[PDB]
């Protein structure tokens, strides 16, 4: 019935935020494995869910154009001021990425080279619940398969928002929905494998053992290390997943998620080897050391620098 918008099709329905390309490149950000809910449904036009609402996003050299679909049978119109504030905080546009790039570049010749081709790679400020369960899905997995798992999970367990063309959009489920007695079996049938157990288990654990979604908001204001330890108590959440959540949803920019992907970048591009740890490959002690290595080098926004390199390492 209703259709995906472009800036030519329906130019009345869009609003804009002043934002240079040097501060934000959608195509680098929304497909770098931070969020798995965004798709380029037409060229330069990225559609995806954001807090029980669907958006489409496109950009020019110095403006970020955006439009909202409200789903319910309402009068279509441009984004409100509060909705633009939601999108401003999503991209964390208060933070000057230009000044961060040069700061990292001053102590990192490799970064300096990579920073030429890949500008405007910023961290999204994601919902903690959406981020947590998405990254439980990420273990031993790729961007394409994680996207699938998360799209099916939302169709099954989450509320319907709107259909645009063939794509039916669903919001992310609440914790109670994922914790039910049939949830593991449904999730296995939807193709998550062993991850299905961790999804249900952690949902159940956050409610019963920690008190529901407010606990994740407490971890936003708690210090990095306390939040990390707390997350590592959850089923299927280890250091890697806990750091991904810390970095991407709990405002801990120093968090450096360490698995095989930074190991490869650290070793090949920085000549890094674990010094204190004995064995030459990955281990919990060596992984921790590698996170400290990058924090020591780049400073308290170490994770934001990692994203730039990850985004670059994904592009050939
Ligand atoms: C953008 O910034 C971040 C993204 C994450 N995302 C993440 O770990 N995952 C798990 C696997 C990801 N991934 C692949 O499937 N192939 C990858 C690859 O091969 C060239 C290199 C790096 C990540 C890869 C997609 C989601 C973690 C930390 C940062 C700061
Ligand atoms: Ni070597």
């Amino acid at each position: 019935h209703m259709r995906h918008r472009t800036l030519s099709s329906s130019p009345a329905l869009w609003a804009s935020i002043p934002c240079p390309r040097s501060e934000l490149r959608l195509d680098l950000v929304l497909a770098s494995g931070q969020s798995f809910r965004w798709k380029e449904q037409s060229p330069a036009h990225w559609s995806g869910v954001l807090a029980d609402q669907v958006w489409t996003l496109t950009q020019t050299e110095d403006q970020l154009y955006c439009t909202v679909y409200r789903g319910d049978d309402s009068q279509v119109s441009r984004p409100t001021l509060e909705e633009l504030e939601t999108l401003h905080k999503y991209f964390q546009l208060d933070v000057s990425l230009a000044q961060l790039y040069s700061h990292w570049a001053s102590v990192d010749s490799h970064f300096q080279r990579v920073a030429q081709k890949f500008q405007g790679v910023r961290l999204l400020r994601q919902d903690p619940t959406e981020c947590l369960f998405s990254f439980i899905c990420s273990s031993n997995n790729n961007i394409a398969r994680i996207t699938g798992m998360v799209e099916r999970l939302c169709q099954a367990f989450g509320p319907r928002l709107i259909q645009l063309d063939d794509v039916t959009y669903h919001g992310f489920p609440n914790l109670h929905a994922l914790a039910g007695p049939e949830a593991e079996t449904h999730l296995r049938k939807l193709g998550l494998g062993y991850r299905a157990r961790y999804v249900r288990a952690s949902a159940k654990a956050i409610l019963e053992e920690q008190g529901g979604p407010a606990w994740l908001q407490q971890l936003r204001v708690a210090p990095y290390e306390e939040a990390h330890k707390a997350l590592c108590t959850l089923p299927g959440v280890g250091a890697k997943v806990a750091d991904c959540i810390c970095l991407m949803a709990l405002d801990k920019p120093q968090a450096v998620p360490v698995d095989v992907h930074v190991w490869q970048i650290a070793h090949r591009d920085y000549g890094w080897h674990p010094k204190t740890s004995q064995a030459k490959g990955p281990s919990p002690l060596a992984n921790k050391e590698l996170g400290n290595f990058f924090r020591n080098l780049w400073g308290p926004y170490a994770g934001w620098a990692q994203a730039v390199l990850f985004s670059a390492d994904l592009r050939q």
